[PDB]
This record gives structure tokens, sequence and C-alpha cells, in this order.
């Protein structure tokens, strides 16, 4: 007879990535192995770490240096300091992600099932044990706030708040397209599994997440994908030409449906726009390789073109996508040679927290203005002809001229897609993610002392306090999307400091960035190795279109 | 109209791991990227490589230093020079294996299908193109020698030639058991595929190569495996208790069959001996963890014990298995911390050449002497009661007292298993492996100038020449098993210089050897982390048996 002692790991006693291990019935034991710190809680700093801890600048101070005084960055970008700084950004950001994946949605410990079964989403911090007092550990209330009252009172958009950095819809449809290749949650299996077993930039949203779908999408002649030429322009093939199951709506004839790598891409003109572009790019590279290598088979023309398009994707994401997102004056550079000196596992496992912080649905606008007229949400969604009605040139120019919404600060998510945020809050609770403050301590940040320190103003913090009860019990999604934005930035501090470790580890953590693959012979000679380099977003649109329209991630000024 | 020019890569023009790339119709282009050398054939040495190339000792000279003058090695083993040398052996041997796997049985080039589809055997050197003059490239005859006349005239044993190092059958049954966890060729798919997707030391031959087989083999109580206690001793469960398909012979009742991880282990008393031992070891560790962690579930008791047994396997293979095999006076040490300074991918992909050089069937003796009597091959094979008739103690002592056969030099493969060598020569030809000399140049060795330089004597070289026609056309299997043995060694030079890169890369290339996993919390506290360390072969037998018999890899002297 006893009051059933509390699980000591509910208090999160370990600090600095210390592993809480339960011993006996009520004791714990923090494993501070190579965590830099020692002691019963990994709070006593070692010699080397006490030096770096008292010399590390504030994370909000580093972002200030990278966004002011442009004259200093003009010189850095034109010397070898740029390469030397890039080696520092890639090394420091990647050290936070475990080199082999530690845990997953079923095991809160190192295990061979967590390492081998690639059908699982991995994770960085283990889940809250089911025998904790509160559903968030030891702090907060006995029942979390309402999932819909949270999304309506804080996340629902009232009026469109533009992005201060000028990010356009061409970036939004790129983000949705580029991420659906490793964010594919299986509805039949559950909320912690993925059909995208590639776990990174495999372009599974172009060639299919399996092999049968890949064969049915390929022409098997000159290594090309099946292409359907419509009134002069080249579009992806019709569904009856490439009979792979697409999630097209019922009733629309197969002459209108278009088969692509992903199953859902045919439900938006923007998602179908990029799938048309990469298919034009894929068939474009196949012509340039057959010229250099006539004595090549069908398979080698395809598998070598895949690595090239994987190469262009990693470059455009590093030097244009992340660049626009950060707003840094320091020009980012995708050079895998910068990591040849460091120990860096060229493997990646998609974490369930990365899927979480990537819900940038506030990007989407109130309506979609394609040139002359202005399509509504019900007119834009599931439109099976707008891509062919306008062509790639018109839609690319149209999306590059409309501003997207600010991410941080909250109250900027359009109400047609507010239900996605409610599924995120619900999934975050069924995965049992640790509080927002506990994830900051994992990513080198002090926890928020008050609620006003999080949101920035007094009114929103007052309601967020009575709902949760404690700042150490705030969930992961609200803290990210309700955090106060940096001045003239797209989102708050915690979005940059947590999102950057996952991105660079997922981009440079590709086998093509390894010394074994980063050769010109991998991409079929120097002709193909120079397609990976010098690859821009304009060279993706304007090299595959009849005319060259305006295409970038910012709106004209 | 033309004579259809020869494929220039049939001449293997590139040297020093240079990649032959075909350009146009008849030209080639060697990619010497980071190969150390430059020029049209990667034959012109760079500055750093010309220094190391004129200062690298002979591979037959390094083996002489490690096998003579024991007094010098007494001091090295008792100082930090042992650790410093071990860091050198692990780093230099592993640099030959590609960090991500380069090619496989279907692609002779870097490709995402070669990297992602783990159902393939990878490879180090690409295959001979189908448009080469000879089946071995450009040298040799138009038809390779007979597969059976080669195995009967050179590989077939005449009289038993013992192992000069004293390797016993306890080593042989360990080798066959330990390797069947990553050497499982799928008969239905073909000769280049594997059912052992773990690709390393996953102990899939204990817990099953899939998940359904794992569940059906587990007791799901205290994380143990289903165990069948027979007359006091603990044996693996009967097949009707763990209904997973075993390849037991037809007719024998299920009361006699025993279900284990692998399907074939029930066809030898030696294979069933180790499966009984590890099952006793697995259920032994489960008792030691439940004491330290009472508040643990069934899953964590199992998955943590798996990592411990994976840890003991890597240690016993490094410090006892490879140690006995090498005969070095330098004591080998399994310390993953020695690779924390080097860039080392803690991932492994099983190569088809590693499956090749591991055909040590000359280990098997003429007959099996179990204590008093002497069982023949037809009495030993498929014996469903000898393990229970004698117990683990008797069979372990019996196998540790009988010498095994020499591997190199040829003419030492027992005729009951000579058909395995014929399948190896046939598989080597259907995989189209490069000549034996071309694999030596890949593993830092000069090619054999003559046939006498290979075998050592005049008569065997004379017949091997008229069969093949050229020393640059000798296949991979005969060159390995017909090579002249080192003085008083188990096999020749090329077996040590090619086998060591694959082993250390496959042992240290495990995620548990990574800094992220090599913590005491991974193995459930310091109690379990010290089971991985100090784990010996005697502590595997004598800690799970009633009596402690003689158990080692050598025979008493
Ligand atoms: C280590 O961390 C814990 C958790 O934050 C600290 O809190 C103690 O938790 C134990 C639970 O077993 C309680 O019995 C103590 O009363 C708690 N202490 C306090 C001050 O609240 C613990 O103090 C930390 N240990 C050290 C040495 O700092
Ligand atoms: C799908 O998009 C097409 C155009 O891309 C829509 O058809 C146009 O609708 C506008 C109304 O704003 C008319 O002015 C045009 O004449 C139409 N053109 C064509 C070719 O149809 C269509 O209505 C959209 N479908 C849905 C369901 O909204
Ligand atoms: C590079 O390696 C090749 C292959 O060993 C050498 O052999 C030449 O191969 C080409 C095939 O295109 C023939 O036309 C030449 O006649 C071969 N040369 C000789 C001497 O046999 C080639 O010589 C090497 N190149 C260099 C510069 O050493
Ligand atoms: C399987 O092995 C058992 C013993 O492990 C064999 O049975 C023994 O055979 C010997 C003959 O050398 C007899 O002297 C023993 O009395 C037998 N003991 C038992 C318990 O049967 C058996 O013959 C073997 N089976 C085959 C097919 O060879």
């Amino acid at each position: 007879g006893a009051p059933t002692p509390v699980n000591p790991c509910c208090y999160y006693p370990c600090q600095h990535q210390g592993i809480c291990v339960r011993f006996g019935l009520d004791r714990y034991q923090c494993d501070c192995t190579r965590t830099g710190y020692s002691g019963p809680n990994c709070t006593i700093p070692g010699l080397w770490t006490w030096l770096r801890n008292s010399l590390r600048p504030s994370p909000s101070f580093t972002h200030f240096l990278l966004t002011h005084g442009r004259w200093f960055w003009e010189f850095v970008n034109a010397t070898f300091i740029r390469e030397m700084l890039m080696r520092l950004v890639l090394t420091v950001r990647s050290n936070l992600i475990p080199s082999p994946p530690t845990y997953n949605s079923a095991h809160d410990y190192i295990s061979w099932e967590s390492f081998s079964n690639v059908s699982y989403y991995t994770r960085i911090l283990p889940s809250v044990p089911k025998d904790c007092p509160t559903p968030m550990g030891t702090k907060g209330k006995k029942q979390l706030p309402d999932a819909q009252l949270l999304a309506r009172r804080f996340l629902l958009r009232r009026k469109f708040i533009p992005d201060p950095q000028g990010t356009n819809l061409m970036f939004a449809f790129f983000a949705q397209h580029f991420t659906h290749q490793f964010f594919k949650t299986s509805g039949k299996m559950g909320p912690g599994f993925t059909k995208a077993l590639g776990h990174g930039v495999d372009l599974g949203h172009i060639y299919g997440d399996n092999l049968e779908r890949q064969y049915q999408l390929r022409l098997f002649k000159d290594g090309k994908l099946k292409y359907q030429v419509l009134d002069g322009e080249m579009y992806p093939p019709s569904v009856e030409e490439a009979p792979v199951l697409m999630h097209y709506p019922r009733g629309i004839p197969p002459q209108s449906q278009m088969a692509v790598g992903q199953e859902v891409f045919g439900l938006l003109p923007g998602l179908m726009l990029y799938a048309t572009l990469w298919l034009r790019e894929h068939n474009r590279v196949c012509d340039l390789l057959k010229a250099e290598h006539p004595t090549w088979g069908d398979e080698q023309l395809f598998q070598t073109t895949r690595l090239i398009l994987i190469g262009e994707t990693i470059k455009i994401v590093i030097e244009e996508y992340v660049q626009q997102l950060s707003g840094y004056f320091l020009q980012l550079k995708f050079d895998p040679e910068l990591l040849f000196g460091v120990q860096f596992q060229y493997r990646n496992r998609i974490a369930m927290e990365f899927n979480h912080l990537y819900h940038w649905h506030p990007l989407m606008p109130d309506s979609f203005k394609v040139g002359s007229q202005e399509y509504s949400y019900e007119q834009f969604l599931f439109n099976t002809s707008m891509l062919v009605d306008y062509g790639v040139e018109a839609l690319v120019d149209a999306f590059s001229r409309q501003i997207a919404g600010r991410i941080g600060g909250g109250r900027n998510m359009d109400h047609h897609i507010l239900h996605v945020a409610v599924d995120v809050i619900r999934e975050s609770r069924e995965m049992r993610l640790q509080p927002f403050n506990e994830y900051r301590k994992r990513f080198g940040m002090k926890p928020y002392t008050s609620f006003q320190e999080l949101v920035g103003e007094k009114e929103m913090a007052a309601e967020l306090e009575e709902l949760y009860g404690d700042i150490d019990a705030l969930e992961f999604y609200p803290g990210l999307l309700l955090e106060k934005c940096h001045p003239n930035s797209i989102f708050g501090e915690s979005m940059i400091e947590i999102g950057a470790p996952f991105s660079l580890k997922g981009l440079l953590g590709n086998p093509i960035c390894s010394p074994e693959y980063w050769k010109p012979s991998t991409f079929g000679g120097e002709v193909g190795f120079n397609i990976v380099k010098t690859a821009t977003l304009k060279k993706l649109v304007c090299l595959n279109t009849k005319t060259c329209p305006y295409v970038s991630f910012r709106v004209p000024d």
C-alpha cells in the first residue's frame, strides 16, 4: 500500500541533452555522457563547456548581426570568409540532431527497431510518460485547452497580415511541393508513420515513393518520364497513360487528370505547376545526357538524371529557399566540400517535430489572383484545367507577384485551412510532445519566464495563461506560431533556432553530399555536374518555358 | 557500317579507384576525383600521394611484423600504443569501403535506387560489361574453365590438412552462425538479393529478419524469448509453440523441431548450439535488467537486451574471432571511442564480394567427433536430438577440441560440401565479377605477374594457366582459395588484405558504435553497459551452463 510514487522523469530533471533513466521504483539517473556537463542533473559544467557557455552570444543577438550593416556583409560574401562561415553554420546547426536517430513514436529509448524500421517518424525529445500528474509533465492543468478554441482565438486570421520580407506565393507552393516528399502521414497506420521512406530529398514526389509507381510513371525510352504534350506545351501524362492511383476527385474524366509522383499534387494548380516544371526539367536533362553518352541504356539515363535533379533541389533550397526565409545578408552556399573536414553522417531521418514546425499554412492568402481576375478558394482548389488554361509561364509569373502571409505572431491562418492547425494540436497531443519551454532548452535557449515574454503584448498573454496555467506547460505548436516575431521578420526566434538544425541536417545529410558521391562521374560527366551547380529557380522555369516571366521568391519593389 | 568498336572500359584503364565513364561511342574518361592521382588514367601521383606511395611497406611485410618478435608486442599491449595502433588499423582498413554504397547488382553507377533499395547486395568494383571481347574483360579465353573441373582439381580435399593456427570447430560453427545474419540470398528473387535487410550485426539470426517472426518468437513476458525447458536445461522453443516457418525436414514431429531466428539453423547441431546459447544469454540478461529497472515494460526489456547482445557480438568478434583469425601478437580492442576523431559513417551495406571471400567451407572436417564416438556427415546433418542428447556443455567442449581445416592453398574442401564452391564459381560468373588481379589493385596490392607467384608451386600453376590463359583473367574465388598460404597461417595474403576492410567496416560501422548510441543509458544503466564490455566466449557458454567446459577457438597444446 502506497500512493504510487510519481515518475521522476516527469520533472524533466536532466539538463543539456541528459537522458533520464528510471532506476528502482522512484529514483532516476541522468546519463550526462558527452553532454559536456556532469553532476546528478548534468548541470555542473565541465572545463571546455564553461568557457563556451559564458562566451556564447544570445540567439536573438546573432540574428541581429546577420540582418544589419549590409556593408560588412558585402566584403564577407566576396572573400573566403563566406566559405569559412558556411562551414561554421553547417557544423554547429547539425550537431543538435542525433547522428543515428535516437527515438521514435513507439520507443522512448535507443533500440534497433527505432534504427531499422524506417516507417517511423523519429524524434528528438522523448514523450511525456503516461503516469505523469499533468498531461504536460508536472505543470499546467489536468486538461489541455480546447483544440478549436485555441485555433480560433489565436491562430485564426482576422485580416491578411503580409510577410514583412516579401515572400510570395511562388515560395508557398514550392514549400508545399518540396515538403510533401518526406511529409506523408499514413492514415491507415496512424499519426506517427510515414509512407515517404526516403527520409529526405529523394524527390519521391516526382518519381514516386515506391518502385511500381516509378515504373508506371516512366516512358522507358531515353530515360524520360511519360509526357503528355498539350497544345504545344509539355505537361505530365494523363492518368490512363500512367495508371497509378491519384487522389483526383470523382467524375472528372481521365483525359483531364494528370499522373505525377505524389497522389495529392493534382488537387492544386500550384502543386501541379511544380510537378509540371520538374517533369519538363527531367526530360530536359535526359536530352543533354544522351548527347554526351550515346552508348547509354534507358536505366542509366533515368537514375543519373535523378541525382542531378536531387542536386538542383538541394542547391535551390539552400541558396534561394532558406536564403529568402532567413533574410540574412550573408549569402548561403551549398558546397558539400565544406563538410569534408567534420564528422558528418550523410544520412537523415525525418523527425516528427520537423513536420510540426513546418505548418506554415499562414503562407496561404485570402484569395488567389492569377493576373487579370481573382480566383476564390473553391475556384482554385481541385481545378483540373487552370494549369492548362494558363500554361506554366502565366501561373509562375502570377504566383511570383502576390505576397504571402506572416507565419509568427499568430492570427494569420486563413479559415479555409484552419482545420489543419486543429489536427496539428490534436496530433501533437496524441504524440505527447514535451512543452514548448522544454524544447527551447534542447535547442540552446533559455525557457520563457512569463507569457508576455512569448507573445510580446499583454492581452494575448493574459488569455493564454488562464488557458494553460503555466508557461512551462505551453504546447509546441502555439508557442511556435504565437511567439513574438522579430522586427520585420517572417516568424519568431524559436522558429529559426529549431528549424535551421533540421533543414541543414536534412539537406547536407544526403548521400550525394558525401565525398563518395560528390564526383562529376556521379552525374554523368562535367556537363551534368555543372547542372547541379549554377542551378537557380529562374533556370528551372525559364529554361523549360517558351517565354521567361518574372520568377523569384520576392515581389517587385 | 563499322566493326562495332570495343567498350574502352573493358581494359579497366583507370587506376587507384578511378571511375571509368564512357563518352561518345568509343572514348572513356577516368574520374580521378579525390583518388589521390591525376592524369588520363589516374596514374600520375599527386604530391601527398607520391610521398605515401614511396613509403608504404609491402602488405606481406606488415604481416611479418605482426607475427614475429613477441617481446615487442608485450610492451605495446600494456601501453597506450595499443589504443593508438587500433585507431590506425580501424581507420586505414575502413577507408577502402565506400562511405555510402556505390553500386549494386543492377547498377554500375551511383544511383538513388542503389542507395535506397536495401534489398540489393552492394559491390566495390563494377561488373564486366556485356560487350567485352572475353567474359573477364579483354584477357583470357572465350569460355571460362569448367565449374566442376575447377572445384574438383583444385578445391576438392584429398586428405585433411589441419589449420596451422589451431582453429577449432567451435570457431567454424560460430562463423557459420554469425554470418547467416547478413548472408541470406533469396532463391526466389535471384543471386544478388538478400533477405537480411539489417546489413550488419543486427542479430537477425536470433530475433528474426522481419517483425512478424520476431513477435512469434517472443514470450511477451519480461521481454524474454519463448523458451522450452527440457530435462532441466533451457532450449529454444518447439515449432508449435513459436509457429514461424522453419526449414526442418519433413516427418520429424514438432515436439523435436526448435524455432529460432534463422530458418536453416535447425539443420546442424552446431548452428542449433549457438542459437541455444544466445537464447540462454538473452533470457539471462532480461533477469539482470528487471532487477535494476522494475518499472519497465515488456518492450524495453527486449529492445535494450537486443543492443546488449549486439554489443557482446561485436566485442567477441573483434577481440576473439578476428584475433584468432589474424594470429597477430597485437591484441585487438573493440573501443568505439577510438573512431570518435575520424569521419566514420556508422552505417554498413553488405557487399557481394564479402559474401564471396567468406566461403571458408574448408573449415569443416572429415567427420565430427563428439567426445567418445565419431559421427559421420550423414549422422551429424539434420540431427534433431544431438543437441538435447548431449546438452550445451558437451557439444561446446567437443567442438573446442577438434582442429578445423586450412582455408588457403586449396585442396582442403570436404567433398560433402564441394557443391557449394561450384555454386560460388557459377554465382561469381552470373554477377560478372572482375578478375582476381583487378581486385588486388583495388585493395592496395600489385597484380600477380605469373601463376607461380600465386599458388607457390610449379605444377598447380601449370594447369591453372592452360585453363584460364592469363593471370589477369583469373576469377575471384580460385585466386583467393588457391593463393599460397603465409608460413603457418590459415589463408594467403589476399584473404587478409580484402577481408579485413569489410569486417572492421561492418563491425564498427554499427550505430551502437556511434557517439549517439555508445552511452550507458542505451544499455539500461552501467550494469548493462558493462555486459557489453568484458564479454568473452567463455562468459557466453559458462555463464549459461551448469558446468564450465573447455571453450575457446584453439585446441589445447
Ligand atoms: C535535479 O532536478 C530535480 C528536478 O528539477 C530537482 O528537483 C528535485 O526533485 C526531487 C525528485 O526526486 C525532489 O525530491 C526534490 O525535492 C526536488 N528539489 C527541489 C529543490 O525542488 C533537484 O533539486 C535537482 N537536483 C540538484 C542537486 O540540483
Ligand atoms: C477552374 O479554372 C478555370 C480557369 O482556369 C475556370 O474557368 C474560367 O472561369 C472564369 C470565371 O472567373 C471565366 O471568366 C473563364 O472564362 C473560365 N475559363 C474557362 C476556360 O473555363 C473554372 O471556372 C474553374 N473551375 C472551378 C470549379 O472553379
Ligand atoms: C591508359 O590506359 C589504357 C588501358 O590500359 C592504356 O592502353 C591504351 O588503350 C587505348 C584504348 O583507347 C589504345 O588505343 C592504346 O593503344 C593503348 N595503349 C597502349 C600503350 O597499349 C593507355 O595507354 C593508357 N594511357 C596512358 C597515357 O598511359
Ligand atoms: C542423431 O544423433 C543421435 C545422438 O546424438 C544418434 O543416436 C545415437 O547413435 C549412436 C550411434 O553412433 C548410438 O550409439 C547411440 O545410442 C544413439 N543415441 C540415441 C539417444 O539415439 C542418432 O543416430 C543420430 N541420427 C542420425 C540420423 O544419424
